[PDB]
């Protein structure tokens, strides 16, 4: 009897169509670090200029990184105020957390506000908050802080995701899709605020993975508004989120690890990650587009998580893509570095912007179908099949 | 044009009916602690037997706790092995994290296995994993580890939620509902593994909230299987998840805080929390229940987060509940203590069990409508409106 009531309720709160991305905003910290200067700054600020072999190594990693500049909260001022950061294994977690608990919801606020302005709707129409952050675990978390900073309704359904791993970029979008599609009228604010300060350490010959990290990690935040059934007047879908799948590659559990410790974050980043993704990317895509009769990989627009140059080179190679297919991804890697989970949305934004600039027919470089590859520790890949919007 | 394929794909992968709980399994660490013995255990293993006044105060707190016994991982052996945990403000995070990284997914596996055993289906039909943990942030996290410990498919959509705050007990279930309802055939394993060793500290007169915590916190895990359109034969729904709301009470941000620090977790627990819950509870319930025409609070079955005795008293009082209404909740507080996010499901399990046992017409004590109140830092309350299943 009441199951009838439930079924009417359930049917009434479904959406008619698919969740789409309605706006994207991005943000960064003020201080720019140019890769050309980065090895000098790094080895000097850490009193490690005698480590000549290690510095040559890091200089080579930067030269080959295809990172031209990054935006960092870890400034010289911050490093002077917190000397514990400059001696490897020194207790520094409390200081790092003190910066994070403040900066993470703020950087996310900046990217969220740009998203909301583009979106055009009143804040009160935001029903769901999903906040994903690389670091800064705190209770209550950045999600609530964001609600206060923006003045979202206290009745927004908030969801905080600390340190899931960079594939969260895709994972969160799928969740948003479901939140939107199962709730008529729902507008989901999804925020990635990734600050990499937990990975900064004094260079050490005994810990080379951090040099890898230190070459590429940059700070960034992106906010995406997700909704189904847009109001034809004000709301303008950028991309439709068609379907999303997740794969955790067997026996790769240790390829990337990051432990939260008293010294900050202890990082392992296997040199074999890009090769593994290379091996798996085609099957992932083939299975992802199987419902849609898609077979020409060069007919898709691409957002690939820029974990590094080798990652992009590897996806390009194993999918047989033309040399321009990953241009937006390389661009974001170039101008921002690897900003973790937020990165693919910088990419998405870029693809959109250039699409307007070149008077393309669609938001997806004139193509209709696209794929976002969110890659993280696992190794786990979320593959998101997207659909562009005509412009 | 391709929007046709999309709308068809979207329409085909919806569920016919509501998401329901198909199974509940729970687990606890082996060592039982009687509340009568705990101040002696606590003040001795912490080398504080001279602190007789503080110990009288804590004994005083334990006597009123309405907690009879708890299951704890923090044993004397553990403390001998990690003495930094028993000297206040000593750097002990690395040690605690080492215990959590092992204990969290294992305890969750034990609860998950009992749940999967009741469910009866092959593991391969699990499409979604949602793992919530009080503490133990690590990359990859407890979720990937559970997939490995259980032999889940590498293509299961995993979602890890560290340190969200108790209210996750309700929050996760709403997410499961969407995942279940927006994905025909999807089966969501939701696991709460709450291990409280980050809150264990040497008793201090300057920090009295931690004494309260130490009187009520117990370790526990609960696993819930959630699915829509159960195969009428083999799958058997226990409860239906009808609808869920979330409220973060304005200006209560500092009532409960927990900061991750080098000494472990720094806890602030306001004495005014149960009163605030009391003040807002009737309004929360009325709004959650509004589309269903329910007005008599004693016609409901209840799962109320046993954060403590006072919270229970306060909900009971302000909803005008008869004194046997919170029987299952108080039962769980007595026999297990406050196990965070997992608590409300122990209660659910209990309600179900007594229901079968006393030959009730429904799984919810013979009543058809029910409420699960998930309460946590925020102050944030998730209200889950459930529908019982006839037996």
């Amino acid at each position: 009897g009441s199951m009838a009531k439930v079924k009417n309720f359930l049917n009434a709160k479904r959406s008619k169509g698919p969740a789409s991305i309605l706006a994207i905003g991005t943000a960064n910290p003020p201080t720019c670090f140019n890769q050309s200067d980065y090895p000098d700054f790094y080895f000097r600020v850490t009193d490690c200029e005698h480590k000549t072999e290690l510095k040559d190594k890091f200089k080579r990693i930067c030269d080959r990184s295809a990172v031209k500049k990054r935006y960092l909260h870890v400034t010289e001022e911050v490093l002077k105020e917190n000397p514990s950061m400059r001696s490897y294994n020194a207790p520094s977690l409390d200081a790092r957390q003190a910066l994070l608990i403040e900066q993470v919801p703020k950087l996310g606020k900046e990217a969220a506000a740009k998203a909301i302005k583009e979106w055009g709707q009143p804040l009160s129409k935001i029903t769901h908050l999903v906040f994903s952050a690389m670091a800064g675990v705190d209770i209550p978390g950045a999600d609530l802080r964001l609600m206060n900073l923006l003045g979202l309704e206290p009745s927004v359904k908030r969801l905080m995701i600390y340190s899931q791993g960079c594939f969260i970029g895709g994972a969160a979008i799928r969740c948003a899709k479901d939140f939107a599609e199962n709730n008529a009228g729902a507008r989901v604010l999804v925020v990635f605020s990734d600050i990499m300060n937990m990975y900064f350490h004094e260079p050490q010959e005994a810990h080379l993975d951090i040099l890898v990290g230190q070459a590429v990690f940059g700070d960034g935040a992106a906010a995406v508004i997700v909704g189904a059934d847009p109001e034809v007047s004000i709301e303008r879908p950028l991309f439709h989120v068609v379907s999303s799948t997740q794969m955790s590659v067997p026996d790769t559990n240790k390829f990337i690890r990051a432990h939260v410790k008293e010294m900050g974050m202890e990082l392992y980043l296997s040199k074999d990650v890009p090769a593994t993704v290379g091996k798996n990317i085609e099957k992932l895509l083939v299975d992802a587009v199987s419902p849609f009769g898609i077979s020409d990989w060069n007919s898709l627009f691409y957002s690939v998580h820029p974990g590094g140059r080798a990652i992009l080179d590897q996806v390009e190679l194993n999918l047989g893509l033309g040399k321009e297919k990953l241009r937006a991804s390389r661009h974001v890697l170039s101008e921002y570095g690897n900003m973790g989970g937020s990165s693919v949305y910088f990419i998405l934004d870029e693809i959109r912007k250039k699409s307007m600039q070149e008077a393309k027919p669609t938001t997806g470089d004139g193509l209709e179908w696209g794929v976002l590859f969110a890659i993280g520790p696992g190794l786990t890949v979320e593959t998101v099949i997207l659909l562009s919007v005509p412009i």
